[PDB]
């Protein structure tokens, strides 16, 4: 809520709580920088560019069911923001977090995504790359 | 310095020091008695301060070049996030320790996440053999 | 009765009361000093019979309505696959405990491979939880 | 090589080993029971029914790279059969089983596949959904 983060940053942060509370991320590249990073809790090769970061989202979006945001933490500078999640992918429960750091600008440069434990991580990245056909 | 609560930021302090001197021996004064520790590998928690005491010294023998990077602080000033990089033999990786402190600044829970897949599982492997290692007494 | 060698067999016979005893005391008798353990979890093996014993001890404390199947020998007499079925919690598995004796009898190698993931993930995080719950002695 | 089992066994044995080796199935269904069960080393449902079995068979012989049997196990009553193999999924080697039960007539009625370690099962699981597109 009233987290530290720079005007710009709270602003995009905002626009992305909206997004995922309407489960719909279609106005989701407007927020991101045209060279945005996505680090998959999957792979160490991060996924470079805009598009490419706004597809994974989306598919990661629609992967992961009983989805609900719990801690929110903020970095001194008011750039950086972790996001802590619960959620599950069909029979496993999960722990997860979105940690976005934003520029001066507020646009998303990085999002990168860690899950907890190996059983979730497994059955996410099953479901990722099922949907990772078309 | 990050808005944190004043024994919170202090018990952090500690084991900041505790890490870079990569000896966690005074690690049991900073753990709440019935603390909890959530494994990056494991759905079921480990619970007690000479259980978490414990786990949090073999992660430490296991970690290659680990360093902290971002650091970030909860509203409440009562969690925080502390964002490292590691490896464990080839594997590269990337992970979190997300501590949660009590209004005395004491842990109470401690829950790792590690990222890719392939750290997580090499991180894992280490754990077990070390464990194993030390029960061969 | 399998085509094994009689020392072979007398090792497996006295194995296999062992694991009915559900008692593994006398293992390290049945063990070459250098004997190696193959986890179906780990790439690395477990080298030397005091490591292997307690890792054979350990499995056995995890392993729900244990029962072995159908077994099977290698046309020279000194390996061995006994097929389980087992369960961790809700976690209904399936398994092998593949032996290799050497001329004396004695255990040389212990390779296990457990199905599907489900089951081996299971035993993997019980088996873990113990060893730690071991070392908070 | 000279394992004891019964005739008819040991004849589909001898026809799977030379079909591994020329690393074709093709001739496989006529090895198979019609209502053969294949065992998944990622899963618990069996796969039923010889067109199945034969195409999921055919599918774990193209994931499978540098494979390689060692030891050859038979049962006391000559119907059953475990081939120990080596292989590797991409850069995960692994270790394995082929636990292939015969009926009388020699025709193969279960095949069950066991993995390890965890990371090679983890591979392999990966690889047979990826193909498992059409």
């Amino acid at each position: 809520t009233s987290l530290p983060l720079e005007a710009n940053a709270a602003a995009t942060l905002a626009e992305w709580h909206g997004l995922i509370a309407r489960r719909d991320l279609s106005g989701l590249p407007r927020l991101l920088h045209p060279d945005a990073v996505f680090r998959s809790p999957m792979a160490h090769k991060p996924y470079a560019g805009a598009p490419v970061v706004s597809m994974i989202l989306n598919t990661v979006l629609t992967v992961f069911e009983d989805f609900a945001y719990h801690r929110q933490l903020a970095s001194a500078d008011g750039r950086s923001v972790v996001l802590e999640f619960s959620a599950r992918v069909g029979e496993r429960e999960l722990k997860g977090i979105d940690m976005i750091r934003f520029d001066d600008d507020g646009r998303i440069v990085d999002f990168e995504v860690m899950v907890r434990p190996m059983s979730g991580l497994q059955a996410l990245g099953e479901e990722m790359g099922r949907r990772l056909a078309s």
